C-alpha cells in the first residue's frame, strides 16, 4: 500500500488483521533472555518466573485466542491491562482505532470524556457491515492507503474480551508518556485487589513504551525487595524491546524530554515500592511529599466571587414558561433542530422558572412575580455544586480554577465545606471580587463580612422550599443528578412550582430546565423543547463549537451536552408512560 | 510583510531592528505591580528594590544603549546575561540570529560547539557589505519576506557589549526549555563571583520563558530566607509577561510537558536556595541526591574492551611515509581539498608512520620496519585519552559510552586512572570483549587476567620512547593537546621519527599526522597534505557529513574538525619560519 499524502486529522485504521498467531512483542515475564547488556554480564533472574504476567502489541481477536491458550491459566484468571488512551475496537476479530498525529487522537482527555466518546466512536459504525479502512505502517507511524473491512460486530475492547471469559482493566493513557499520578493510584488499587492467582496481560499499541514501563512496574511490585532497579530495567529489555533508560540520540527536544520523564518516573516507583512495601500510602500522596510528583491541576476554592450584587430588580436571564421569547436570536448560538418558531404547548402548565444565582434583592423582586403565576407550592432548585451563600445581602461562591471548587464531593460533603466556609468568614474581612471575563478579580478590596446566611436559609425565611442538587459546573450532569431529580418530581406535591438557578441560569439551569420540560410533554419534538427552551432565555443545550481550537477546553463537554440530552429524550419516550419506573441510571447501563 | 511558504532549515533573520528605545518586556526588579492576581491580593513587595536586576527581550545596539542609559549603574558594573542558546549576533547595530523551526537551530548542541560554530557563521558575513536578510514575525515565530540590510560591522553580542564598556556571561539555553541542572551550575559559580555592587539584566529571545525563569531565580537567591516560593512567582508576573505556575489549556502534549518541567525547576531551584543558603553544595549534587536532577550522559568507563588481539602481524591500519598509496579510495569519504594524485614531496624526511592500537605481537612485527625506517630515535606517540593497557598480551580499554572514559581529565588524572584500573585488574577474572558496530559486546566470556601492562612499559621494554598525550576520542585535538605536541617537536631530536597511535589509528592519529606533515612540508597545499595523508591508509581530516540525519551526532565535530584543520594550516604558514615560537594557543587567542 501507499502512504497517505494528506490524511484526515482523525484516521480510522487498521491496528491488528485478524489472524492466528501471537501478537507483535509478546513476551512472558518467565522469558529467557535474548541479546546481551552493554556490560556483557547478566542480570539476576530472580523473582521473574513467578510473576504470572505477560504482555504485546495490541491484538486482533484471533491473536487473544492465541494468547489465552499460551498462558498457563484459565480465562477466568486473565486479565487484559489495556494501557491506551487511544479510542479503539473491534470490527469482527479485527482491530481498528482512531488515529491522530503522534497516535494523540485523544490528546488531552480525561478517562471520562475518552469512554463513552470511544462508545460513540464506534456505535457510529454500526448499521453498516463495510468500511473502507485506512491500513497503517508500524514502522514509521504513518496511515496507508484503505482497504475495505466486511464485519456485522461492532466491539469495545473490554466487551470482545469479556465474551472470551476473561477480565478487564483499562488505563486511558497517552502514547509517548509515562502515566500521570492518578493512573498510578488508580492501577494500584486495582492490583492491591487482585487474587493471588491471577494472571496480568499488559498492552499499548506497540507493545513498546507504555508496555515496557508496565511491565518493569509489575517487576518491581514483585521483587523491588531483592532485586536492584539496573537489573529490573535491564531484564525486562532482554525479554522485551525496549530499555528505559536509553535515551538513544536520534531523540531531541520533546522527544527526549519524555524518554527522560518516563525512566526518572520508573527511578521513582522503584522508590516508593521500597520505601512502601504495604503500599498503604498512595503512590501520589508518597511523590508529593518528595517533590518527584506529576503535575496536576488544583480545582480548589481561592477566592470569595461575588455572583450577583444585591439589588432590586429580577435576577440576570430570569424566565417562567409564560414569558415571551426573546428578540436576540443567535443562530451560531443554537445547535441540531433549532427553530425559531417552536410550539409552545404544555407550557402553560408546567410550572417552571429559571435564572442566574440571586442576591436578597433579587429573591424580593421574583416572589411577587412567581406567586402571581404559581397554583401550587414553590421550589428553589439549587443546582450548584460550587460552595455559595449570601454575605451582606450579596450572592458570593468560593470559586476555584472552572469553578470546580467543589469537584468529586457528594451532596454531605459539598453541604459541609458550604456551611463551614461562610461560617468562617464570619465578621472577616475579605477579598469579595466580580471575576472578569478572564476570571481575574476587578478592582479586589477588601469588604467586612456583617451578615452570612446560606441559600437555603435566605429561601426558607421567604416562605419557599428548597431542594440542592450538586451538579458541577460546565459539564452534563451526572447520571447521579439527573437521577435524583427524577425521584424528587415523582414525590413533589401537584402543581408545584419548580425554580432552577446556577450561576449563571445558562448550562446547568437551562439542561434541567429542557429535561423536565421533556418529562412532561413527551409528545414535543427534541429540537422544540431545545429552541423554546433557548428561546424563553436559555442557551442551547445542544450546542457544539464548529471548529474547536486548542484553548476551547468546553469543546468536548458541549459535545456530550449535545450526545446525552439527545439520549435523555430517548429515555423519556421510553419510560413517561409509567411514571419512569426505570431509573435514567438504569436505562443508561442497559 | 509576507510569510515565507517555505524558508531554509536555517535563516538568517532580524531579530532587533536597530532603535532608539528601551527593548521588548524590558523591567526592573524594582518596577511597580502591573495587573491583578487571581486572588486579588498582591504579594509582598520585600527585598524587590535592592535585587539590582533587569530583564528583557534580545536588543539592538541603540536598545541596548537605552538599557545603560536607564540603569542605574555604570556599564562597568553592568551584567549582560545572555541566556541565548541559538546563534545570534550584530550587523552594525541589528541584531540578528539563525533561526529553525520552535527557535530550534542549535538543538541539542553543547556550549563548546555553539560558540565557535556561532563565531564562524558571523564570520561568514564579514565579506560582504550587504545581505539579504529575512524579516520576522514575533506573535507567531515565523519567517519572513527578507530585506537588504547594509553594514560594515559583524560582532558577537559579547563584542558589542564590551565596546559599551560593560559585562557578559552567556548560557547557551534551548528555547523553550529549563536550564539543565550543568548550566544552573555555571550559572551560580558566576553569580558567586560577582561583585557586591554588580547590576544583572537578563535576556533571551522575547524575555518570556527563559528570562522569567532567570528573574525568579535571581529574585530566589536574594529573597529566599524571607518570601515564599508563591509570592516570588506572582510578584515576576506582576512586573514582567509571565507566570511560571500557569500551564495554559492552549499547551498540549510536549508544549504542555515543557511548561511543567521548567515550574518544577523553579520549584526544586526555591528548595536548594533554602536548604543551602550558603550555596556551598553545588545545585547538581543536591539535586542528585534528592531525585529531582535533570539527566546527563554518563560517560564513564563499564566494561574492558578487546582493542586488539595479541597476533604476530603489523597493527591495523599501519603506514608509514614510505608506504604505498591505497587502492580503495572512496571520493565519498573525503573532502574540501581531495585529489586522487598529491605530490609525495617532503615525505622522504618526514619520518613519521601511524597505526591502531597494537598488542604485543602487533609491536613485535612493528620493531624490524620501523628500525628499518628510522635513521634516529623513536617515539611511540600514544594519542589516547581513555584508559587503555594489555591484559595477557592484548592491547585493552576501558570503554565507556562513546569511548569518553576519561573526559574532563587532564593528563595526571588520567594516568592515575590507568594505573589504577589496570592494577586493580591483574589475577581477576573479568570480561574482556570485542564491541559490535553498535558498541554491544560480542560473545562476553570472562578471562583470567593473568598478565598486565601499561603500554609504556610495554614499549619501553622493547627498547623505544614513549609519550603521551591524553587526547579524547572523536574530536578535534584540544588547544592544550596541540600545544603538547608542538612542545613535544620543539624539544625533540632533529630525526626522530614519531609513530603516532589511537584507538583505530583513523581520527586522532591522522589529524596529528596531517599537523606534523604540515609544520614539517609548509610548501604543500593543505589539499595535498590531507590527500596523501588519507591515501597513505589515515582518513579525511576535513571530512564533513553531507546530509546529516539525528543520529550521527559526530557530524557537529567532524565539522570543527574541518575548519580547524584549514585553521591550523595557516598558523603553520605563520609560524613556521621562526620554530612555532608563538603556541597555537596563543595564536587562536588573537
Ligand atoms: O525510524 P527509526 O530509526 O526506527 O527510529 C524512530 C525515528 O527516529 C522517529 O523519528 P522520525 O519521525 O524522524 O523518523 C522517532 O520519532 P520522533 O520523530 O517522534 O522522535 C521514533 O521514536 P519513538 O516514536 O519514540 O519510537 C524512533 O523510534
Ligand atoms: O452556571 P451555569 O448556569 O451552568 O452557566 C455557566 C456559568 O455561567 C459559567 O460561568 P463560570 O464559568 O464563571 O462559573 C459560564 O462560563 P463562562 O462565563 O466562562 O462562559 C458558562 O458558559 P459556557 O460554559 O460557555 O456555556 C455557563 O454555561
Ligand atoms: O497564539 P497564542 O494565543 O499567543 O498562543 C500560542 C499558541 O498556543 C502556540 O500554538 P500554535 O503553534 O498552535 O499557534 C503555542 O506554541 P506551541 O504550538 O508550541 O504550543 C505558543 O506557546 P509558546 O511558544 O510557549 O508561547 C502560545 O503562546
Amino acid at each position: 500500500p501507499a502512504v497517505v499524502k494528506n490524511p484526515p486529522k482523525l484516521a480510522l485504521k487498521i491496528d491488528r488483521a485478524d489472524v492466528n498467531q501471537l501478537p507483535r512483542n509478546f513476551r512472558m515475564g518467565s522469558d529467557k533472555y535474548v541479546g546481551v547488556t552493554k556490560t556483557g554480564i547478566m542480570p539476576t533472574r530472580k523473582g521473574m518466573d513467578t510473576m504470572n504476567v505477560s504482555a504485546s502489541s495490541c491484538f486482533s481477536e484471533k491473536e487473544l485466542e492465541a494468547i489465552l491458550k499460551k498462558v498457563p491459566v484459565k480465562p477466568s484468571q486473565f486479565y487484559d491491562v489495556d494501557l491506551r488512551g487511544e479510542s479503539h475496537g473491534y470490527l469482527n476479530g479485527t482491530a481498528v482505532s482512531w488515529f491522530a498525529n503522534h497516535d494523540w487522537g485523544n490528546d488531552g482527555r480525561t478517562e471520562d470524556i475518552i469512554i463513552p466518546l470511544e462508545k460513540e466512536q464506534l456505535a457510529s459504525l454500526k448499521g453498516s457491515t463495510v468500511k473502507s479502512i485506512y491500513r497503517f505502517d508500524d514502522k514509521k507511524n504513518v496511515i496507508l492507503s484503505p482497504v475495505y473491512v466486511n464485519y456485522n460486530k461492532v466491539r469495545t475492547e473490554e466487551e470482545m474480551v469479556k465474551q472470551h471469559g476473561a477480565n478487564y482493566f483499562r488505563l486511558t493513557l497517552q502514547d509517548h508518556f509515562r502515566p500521570d499520578d492518578p493512573d498510578v493510584d488508580k492501577f494500584l488499587e486495582f492490583y492491591k485487589s487482585l487474587p493471588k492467582d491471577a494472571w496480568l496481560h499488559y498492552h499499548s499499541y506497540a507493545g513498546m513504551g507504555r508496555t515496557t514501563i508496565f511491565m518493569v512496574m509489575h517487576d518491581i511490585l514483585k521483587n523491588a525487595k531483592d532485586v536492584s532497579f539496573d537489573d529490573i530495567i535491564q531484564r525486562q529489555k532482554l525479554i522485551g524491546i525496549v530499555d528505559l533508560s536509553e535515551i538513544p540520540d536520534k531523540k531531541k527536544n520533546y522527544g527526549r524530554k519524555a524518554y527522560i520523564e518516563r525512566y526518572q518516573f520508573v527511578q521513582h516507583f522503584y522508590d516508593y515500592v521500597k520505601e512502601n512495601p504495604d503500599l498503604k500510602t498512595p503512590y501520589s500522596v508518597w511523590a508529593k511529599k518528595n517533590k518527584v510528583n506529576s503535575w496536576e491541576p488544583d480545582y480548589n476554592g481561592y477566592i470569595w466571587r461575588l455572583d450577583t450584587k444585591d439589588r432590586n430588580q429580577l435576577p440576570r436571564n430570569f424566565r417562567t414558561m409564560n414569558s415571551a421569547f426573546r428578540t436576540d436570536v443567535n443562530v451560531k448560538k443554537t445547535g441540531k433542530g433549532f427553530t425559531p418558531t417552536p410550539t409552545r404547548k404544555g407550557l402553560d402548565t408546567l410550572y417552571m422558572s429559571g435564572s442566574a444565582e440571586f442576591s436578597n434583592g433579587e429573591l424580593q423582586a421574583m416572589l411577587p412575580v412567581l406567586k402571581q403565576q404559581a397554583k401550587g407550592p414553590i421550589y428553589i432548585m439549587d443546582l450548584r455544586q460550587e460552595t455559595h451563600g449570601v454575605f451582606n445581602g450579596n450572592a458570593v461562591s468560593w470559586y476555584g480554577l472552572r469553578d470546580w471548587g467543589n469537584l468529586g464531593k457528594n451532596k454531605a460533603e459539598v453541604l459541609k465545606d458550604e456551611n463551614s466556609r461562610l461560617n468562617a468568614a464570619r465578621g472577616k474581612s475579605l477579598i469579595v471580587a466580580e471575576l472578569d471575563k478572564d476570571k481575574m478579580p476587578i478592582d479586589p478590596k477588601p469588604v467586612k463580612i456583617e451578615s452570612v446566611m446560606t441559600e437555603q436559609q435566605l429561601v426558607e425565611k421567604n416562605g419557599l422550599h428548597y431542594y440542592r442538587i450538586a451538579a458541577t459546573d460546565h459539564i452534563w450532569p451526572s447520571a447521579a443528578n439527573i437521577d435524583e431529580f427524577i425521584n424528587f418530581t415523582r414525590t413533589m406535591p401537584a402543581n408545584a412550582w419548580l425554580h432552577f438557578h446556577s450561576q449563571a441560569g445558562a448550562g446547568r439551569t437551562t439542561a434541567y430546565m429542557a429535561m423536565y420540560d421533556m418529562m412532561k410533554n413527551p409528545d414535543v419534538s427534541l429540537g422544540d423543547i431545545l429552541s423554546r427552551q433557548y428561546l424563553l432565555g436559555g442557551n442551547y443545550v445542544a450546542y457544539e463549537i464548529a471548529k474547536p481550537k486548542p484553548d476551547q477546553w468546553k469543546a468536548d463537554y458541549y459535545h456530550q451536552k449535545a450526545h446525552m440530552i439527545e439520549k435523555f429524550y430517548q429515555y423519556v419516550q421510553e419510560n413517561h408512560a409509567d411514571g419512569f419506573k426505570t431509573s435514567w441510571s438504569q436505562w443508561l447501563a442497559a
